[PDB]
């Protein structure tokens, strides 16, 4: 219902190593009110999965409760459930696949008996996006419009398709729970098609809990690791998204990886990107690295601090009846000025453009 005054740029951060993986995070309140963003990340898993890897964004909506229950909790639905233990041995590729199915469904339903015993107030509801990474595979899991992409080559190999309520097949399954998709929203409120939570929207009697106005069932997709070929993959949800693109983003981590190993600082400079593209909404990005996600470059760093000192003398030049800094940041885009980080832009420079500003300015 509000927006904040000015936007909460505090970041929430972490890291980890293991499996051949590396992975950073970062999380933003931004212009919004609250932080209903959550999120999982685990490198080993319980009960013979130790050489497995999990991580998830989750975008809550009308509160954070089923995002938080989520991102504790999703992860053990899934491989705690005897679709996913199938057979004998190692789950197969279906196995994995059902028992993601089954989690899903089963967390969904397991809140909704919590819900209604304890006669739980909140009426929120979450977006999940993933990926469950076994030696050989790495199994892309969707439900809202969440999204993750997997960089392989130089390129993006495989992205998640956003469930939104004006999809073909979910508009049908929405006007068969006796629904409308007016504009982009389910009845004219919702902007999702799939999400976990959301009990309202799941009171449809004779259908089935995938039938219903907003379904649980979640997007799977099984993509063959190649150690030689394998980047980077890229988390996040809609606030993210909503101001870039997948090449976009893809390129722009690409040219940050190129001047850091530092994954929570490259995810921090994505976030801030995002808010200085004009991004209004909560924002959260996961990054795993493969072993050959690119490296830095020593001709890379060198010239970010061309970049960046030339960046700042133009600052000092344009200060000559002292202008601010959203018309610096005019002059500066209107210089059409070469070598910005492809997708970033000038957005992606501006923390380095106000530090200056405030260094000639400070009052
Ligand atoms: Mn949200
Ligand atoms: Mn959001």
């Amino acid at each position: 219902g509000a927006f904040l005054d000015k936007p909460k740029m505090e970041k929430h951060n972490a890291q980890g190593q293991g499996n051949g993986l590396r992975y950073g995070l970062s999380s933003m309140q931004g212009w919004r009110v609250e932080m209903e963003d959550a999120h999982t990340a685990v490198i080993g898993l319980p009960s013979g999965l130790e050489s497995w890897s999990f991580f998830a964004v989750y975008d809550g909506h009308a509160g954070s409760q089923v995002a938080k229950y989520c991102c504790e909790h999703l992860l053990d639905h899934i491989t705690n459930n005897q679709d996913f233990k199938g057979s004998a041995g190692a789950p197969s590729v279906e196995n994995v696949k059902n028992g993601i199915r089954t989690g899903f469904l089963e967390i969904d339903e397991h809140m909704r008996v919590m819900s209604e015993k304890k006669h739980g107030a909140d009426r929120s509801g979450s977006t999940a996006v993933g990926v469950l990474i076994s030696p050989q595979h790495t199994y892309f899991i969707n439900c809202g419009d969440s999204r993750g992409l997997l960089c392989r080559n130089r390129k993006v190999h495989f992205f998640t398709q956003d469930h939104k309520p004006s999809n073909p097949l979910e508009k049908e399954r929405i006007q068969n729970a006796g629904g409308s998709v007016m504009i982009q929203r389910v009845n004219g409120s919702l902007a999702v098609s799939r999400a976990l939570g959301d009990f309202d929207y799941k009171c449809v009697h004779g259908k089935g809990p995938t039938e219903q106005l907003v379904s649980p069932e979640p997007e799977v997709h099984d993509i063959e690791r190649s150690e030689e070929d394998d980047q980077f993959i890229i988390l996040a949800c809609d606030g993210i998204w909503d101001v870039m693109g997948n090449e976009e983003l893809c390129d722009f981590v690409r040219s940050r990886l190129e001047v850091t190993d530092d994954l929570e600082k490259v995810c921090n400079e994505v976030v801030d990107t995002c808010l200085y593209k004009g991004s209004r909404d909560n924002m959260s990005v996961i990054l795993i690295c493969f072993p050959n996600a690119p490296k830095v470059s020593p001709e890379a760093v060198k010239k970010e601090a061309e970049l960046d000192k030339y960046l700042e003398c133009r600052v000092e030049e344009i200060i000559k009846g002292v202008p601010d800094l959203v018309h610096v940041m005019r002059t500066l885009a209107s210089e059409n000025i070469p070598s910005l980080p492809p997708g970033g832009e000038l957005a992606s420079k501006r923390n380095v453009i106000e530090a200056v500003y405030n260094r000639l300015n400070p009052y």
